[PDB]
């Protein structure tokens, strides 16, 4: 309908207020000092998740302007959240600080573009500093510590992550499932993961993550793309009879014919998924073979001349469950044959040795590795189902963070890195004063999140911040200890990536907010 | 329903007020001095685009009269915006100044027709002056500068435009795509562009521009027009199975049979597009052949006796993506065959030499050129996806402006041309006094936009304007420098066309507004 | 009564609103092209005026808080007119300027105390600059030039002033009275003047000028503090029998019974005015003697056992006329004994010769100066009573302008001196940035008067200000002729004292108001 | 009290509305075909009138701002009638016209100060043009023609005016009184007139015309400023004993105790009127002498040690009648001593001969003109008291129209 438009400060104020409200709840929650937040649910009794984000998610602003402004922060934060796996709150906190200052500058009537530029400039510098600052992740003990951080003092989660990580291998993928019982169960499972996208978001399953999980999926592998439904159809009919969800692997699943029917026709009355077959060329075929063996299903190729229509259900393999995400598709456990799987691995392994070339070796080795690695499953127990779900969610979050953290390496947590970088940053200047202030603002923003933790502590963040800044190297404040010590030595480290991601996003948001002269809303 | 009608000044005032509101937001934004504007979105967090227009777009007036009046300006401005590629704001600014004065004249009770005539007369004179004034665009360095202007101090965009422009060639078309990653990628791609319209706006794709982009379009080329669906249909069915969007090239696509089904029946459940085959006569056929080779598809002709029905999907070529606009249709990249494409070019090239006649040579050379030129693709990276989109939009705008600017040649920016012309204009007189005042009004209007920039500077526009006027030749004020220098030497130049376009449209709008005695609204 | 209390920005917006009503009403009258202001009167037809002091006197607001803001600025600004004989409207314009931008900065989070320190510094330096810019006015030629300028270019008024000042000293006491005919008269007479105003404003007599004239009054000298009428009734009765008015010069009159009756009761039956004796301590007694001998009366001192109960008419002194105002009492023609007066002057002259300290000598000769100085009475003659009365007003005005001019010289009028000194102070800085914006706030405020003046001229104030600032020395804009030039040569100047008082008082309230955190008023 | 403040165009529309009500009400009566206006009265039945001045007098608006607009135009326009004896309605009509279009231009963004300068110029030139267009009215034939025209074509009224003016000068003082019968009477009498009106409007007597008539009043001449009643009570008592009204000609009467009591208290017990002495400075004193000798009274001057406390009735002068208005006092029949009056006129006549400057001579002869001029009294006779009263009004009107005509033509 008609839209109400505001411009200038008036627009800004609304956004600012909205931002603060969202930020405030988040800020307190963030940090181990803060307590877990529960989100009220209209649907049922509130769900308790240890997410800064969740608070934000719940929070809606009645005021459209404020709400919209609030929304902006959240969306960006989530984006950071996804990539980093953590630091949703941090970005939010950072954004708020930046925005407020930026707004003030706007109040000043300095030209905001420069501020943004300065902020961007500062951010870039900070990022560089952070990268240098970052130090490689420590051993599993560190990993547990990393896990704990994601845990927010969930020791078990960290332990589970470490334990799972050790057995599977850090590289090896770990999957989380609801626990059978109170006691957690860690079982290694056979399976392979190949990075393949899901053809359409439509395919994307119920859960919020958007990864699709199929229960007892049926796997059809075709080297050939499926041009038309019709050939596929007779396969589908059998599948339908089984009623088990169908997962399709094709070199390409032709979108409209299959997908249009699948999505529109198949609500989830039937379940279907499609993924591109991993790899390309012979390797792709080889990969398919590896997959096929693991599944225990068979693959049909034109070259073979096997017909999809001819192929029965039996040809299709089955998986205990499959999870698909945009980046990757994995099969948690193909039923497979134990002997069959092993034999294939050996055969591939032999091939790897056989090939003189590195290239051949690499492909083969990669192929074996996927099968060999298998998948690890973690069960989270809980006193109650509700708890288990909550725990599970936390565990999952911890796992992505840990995995990210290890690869990236760890940097001092507590926003120590942020503060540390800022000091260096301060020296750096912007082209013009307006830029300069923006740069300073960014630096100020970085400092803030450290303070917030301190505030939760109840210690005066000023002193802590000052002290922290004074210390060279990794100098930081440990909330739990409430003692000064090396962050690394303490072993409380925030992932470089997460920190970097959050900062950049927040800066982006802040810059955007500052720029936005005008807001428009519906009446 | 019932309409509320106003007449006379009362109508005028409403329009005027509405105009001012829209104008005011735009005016401030316009100019590098101004800051980028963000539009609030109900849908989601606000989108930041560097568009004067966007502010206008967002702005709606609650008052119907005001709103309608506001609307009038916007629509015209956009029209100017499209043609010029830039200067949306300028037109708006110009219009507002003109309208207000005109309204005042109306208040005066001078007969407004004459004013309009004078304004038109003044405009014409101004245009002539501008054309003479304009000086050919400078080299790529200038181009970058031109790009920067579109950039609004986006150095990268200007660089990208220049870089893309250099490689492709100014004449060569450049296409923009979202960046794969943060770093921009510029890749030359094979492809040909032929200026063909889209048969129906219905075909027009989702995006606002209305250019239709198809992903992996399938190309069917027929020399023959497709009389009826039926022959086409079997082709379509295959296409549907692929599910890949279908692009159709026909000498004429018979509108109702194909299009009625396509538009109505094919929502975008399937995607189809139709374009007329480029050229006519043998040349058209030749062009088709060139296209066909590039696509890698084949063309079916009655003369050949190949049947559309007979023709399979294979006959149809594929394109990585196709973009269509009303003026032109382009294929970003036909898969083509590298050898095949090259061979054809050579063959055509040989033909060009072979033909004695210029005419034959020209056609052949044109044909080769399209294939030879290929298309250039620019990827815009961004820290965040949102940024990338914003950046991309800016880039696109810059590119049209730059392209337009180069051909037209550049004139001093800063509204220097406008002010300069006006002084000359002032001497010119109108038939009658009422006309005279209108002429003066137009001149006044031209001056204003210079002032606005100055105002953003905070320098008193009066002095600047006076100073600017005093200087002969290209004398202007550089906002960034805040120093007086030659506009050309400064290298900050606004395209002649954009300036001309904006002025004319604004004048048209202003004239229309002045004339409009009465407004009517719904109750 | 229950109060309504406001803090911070809430009290801020309130005061700003009250100040803007007062300032905007008063400033329309500023400059040669000042507009009129209509002040309603229940007494009959409205009054159309351009006297900014009259307008201010009528300003009272409904909102208790806003009214507090207005009454504050009115009280301080009035002190300027009292001190320099002019400056109130300029003081109001400046005050509004400093307060407007000051509070903006405060609301921007800047430190109120710092802001005030900066404002205060700029004013200190600026006053120094005005002192430097001042053109002296000492020689009789200068005195006359200033006089005629003030008397609207009346050579005769300038002559009168110069003649009077020459015949009684530049710092001598000069009065203006009605003429006895066509010719002007000037005669020094036995009189005196001391800085002591009326005890009650309710003593104001016919002179609308806020003064009190008493023809042939009886001077009552009592160094006692009269709080009760009882011991004074006999005197009052005797005075009443004489029908002559009375002037009570006592140590102090307390509003218990005396000042109570003298005002509340004597509203027509008698004409009684009361003032405090000059000085304090022993000097108070000595001075009363001087006044006593001068008026031929005797002082009633309890020390000598003098009883007011027995104070007969012979004890009371007398003078041809006495004029008392806010802070001054002037005894125009003492009926003292020439020889007695000469005797005292000699007696004190001797005391000076045998003085043992600078302080003694100074005060001693200040007393002889008063007695031996006399009063210069100007009798304004004319052809008609109307002319006589009008000229008399001009003489009174020119006299107060010239006296201010002899004291601190003269400076470029038209709001040019303030904008001049301000352009010099562009490099001035303070202990910190807040203090710096404080300095800028004051400098920008110094341009308000000229810009207002030019505004009433229908001209562009930012253009004229920009031009005047770019000039040097007493170069400015003559709003009368609307041409630039040398303000002093163009005869457009103000006594440096009024420009100074205006700025200082303006900065005073502006400072207090900017450092006010809470407002209390009745509900 | 808390105020309501308006600026620019807001104050503009307000004043324009108040002016339009006033002007539109008053202008309906303009011309020979002017319409009537009904003015309500609580006193009884409404008054139907065509007198635009009466209508204006009743105009007061509810909106404080609009009322300010109306009261402004009413105050200035009234000055026209006071000055020329007519012009108020025309002044209102013109004012409304100039203000209507003026404010339109102002609202159109034109400079108010410039607009006013232009208006002022056109008026300067136009007044010059009117002066050129003017047909003189000096000869007795002309005087009579204008007189009868003003008296609704009454040849007798024109004759009266012309006769009076001839017998006392065109700029001489002429009064109109009730006749003693059928025949008109005209007789020059010892009198004088000076430009000084009543101090308080509350002194208005029976004459609804905004004037005050006093039969056989006692003239009190005091060059002092009387602010308190104390030192005047004895005189007032004596005057009261005489039952005759009183005219106080002083330097100025201050509203502290004197003007206060003289008005607020003397609302029926006595008939007292007060006016300022003519001129200023030394001339003020001289003129008071002229008035003194003329009325046969003496001036109380503090300079001579004169005390109002001892001012007896013999000090007070007397006249057959005295008429005071907004800005004029006319002493119709001074009980002065013929020879004394002639003596003064001669004394001043001598002073003129030995004058040493134009200014002295001028003012000196202005004084002898007043004393030696006398007052021409017209007695309007008729067949019935009604006719007499109606004709008298016509004579008063025609007299004021003719005097204006002799001064600047027609
Ligand atoms: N004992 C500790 N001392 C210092 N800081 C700590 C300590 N333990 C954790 N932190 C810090 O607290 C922050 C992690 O908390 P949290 O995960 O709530 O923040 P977040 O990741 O931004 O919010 P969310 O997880 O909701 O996105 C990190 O900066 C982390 O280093
Ligand atoms: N440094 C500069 N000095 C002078 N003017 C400048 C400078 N850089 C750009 N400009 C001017 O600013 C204007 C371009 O800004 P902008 O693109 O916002 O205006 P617009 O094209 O009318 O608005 P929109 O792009 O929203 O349609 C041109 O007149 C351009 O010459
Ligand atoms: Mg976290
Ligand atoms: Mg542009």
């Amino acid at each position: 309908a008609a839209k109400d438009v505001k411009f200038g400060n008036d627009a800004r104020v609304k956004m600012l207020r909205g931002v603060n409200v969202l930020a405030d709840a988040v800020k307190v929650t963030l940090g181990p000092k803060g307590r877990n937040v529960v989100l009220d649910k209209s649907f049922g009794a509130p769900t308790i998740t240890k997410d800064g984000v969740s608070v934000a998610r719940e929070i809606e602003l009645e005021d459209k302007f404020e709400n919209m402004g609030a929304q902006m922060v959240k969306e960006v934060a989530s984006k950071a959240n996804d990539a980093a796996g953590d630091g949703t709150t941090t970005a939010t906190v950072l954004a708020q600080a930046i925005i407020t200052e930026g707004l003030k500058a706007v109040a000043a009537g300095m030209n905001p573009m420069d501020l943004k530029r300065g902020i961007d400039k500062a951010v870039t510098a900070a990022v560089e500093e952070l990268k240098a600052l970052s130090v490689p992740c420590s051993d599993s003990k560190a990993i547990a510590q990393v896990g704990t951080i994601s845990a927010n003092s969930d020791e078990t989660v960290g332990k589970l992550i470490a334990e799972a990580m050790d057995k599977v291998g850090k590289e090896g993928v770990i999957t989380v499932e609801d626990g059978t019982g109170l006691q957690d169960e860690l079982d290694v499972v056979e399976g392979m993961q190949f990075d393949r996208g899901y053809l359409s978001p439509y395919f994307i399953n119920k859960p919020e993550t958007g990864a699709v999980e199929l229960e007892s999926p049926f796997i059809l592998l075709a080297d050939k793309k499926i041009s038309n439904i019709r050939e596929m159809l007779p396969v589908l009919e059998a599948v339908a009879k089984a009623g088990k969800p169908l997962l399709i692997i094709a070199e390409d699943v032709e979108g409209e014919a299959l997908a249009t029917l699948v999505v529109n026709t198949m609500r989830g009355i039937v379940k279907v998924a499609a993924v591109k077959a991993p790899g390309f060329g012979d390797r792709r075929k080889a990969m398919l073979q590896d997959i096929a063996t693991l599944t225990g299903g068979t693959v049909i190729s034109e070259e073979i001349g096997m017909e999809l229509e001819k192929a029965t259900l039996e040809d299709l393999g089955q998986a205990k469950r499959v999870v698909i995400n945009k980046d990757t598709t994995t099969i948690i456990d193909g039923v497979g044959e134990e002997a069959a799987i092993q034999g294939r691995v050996a055969q591939i392994r032999q091939q790897i040795e056989e090939a003189t070339s590195d290239y051949d070796r690499e492909k083969l080795q990669e192929r074996v590795a996927k099968l060999a690695g298998g998948v690890a499953v973690i069960k989270v127990g809980a006193a109650t189902e509700v708890e288990m779900k909550e725990k599970k969610a936390r565990v999952e979050a911890a796992l992505h963070a840990t995995r990210a953290a290890v690869e990236e390496g760890v940097v001092a947590g507590g926003g120590v890195a942020l503060i540390r970088v800022a000091s260096k940053l301060a020296d750096l200047r912007g082209q013009n004063e307006d830029q300069n202030v923006g740069i300073k603002v960014a630096l100020r923003a970085m400092e803030a999140p450290l303070r917030q933790i301190v505030l939760n502590c109840g210690e005066e963040p000023s002193v802590v911040a000052n002290t922290v800044k004074g210390g060279d190297g990794n100098y930081g404040y440990n909330a739990a200890t409430e003692e000064y010590g090396n962050m690394i030595d303490m072993g409380i480290l925030d992932p470089t990536k997460v920190t970097r991601s959050a900062l950049q996003y927040a800066a982006s948001v802040a810059g955007l907010m500052i720029t936005t002269e005008c807001m428009v809303t519906d009446l």
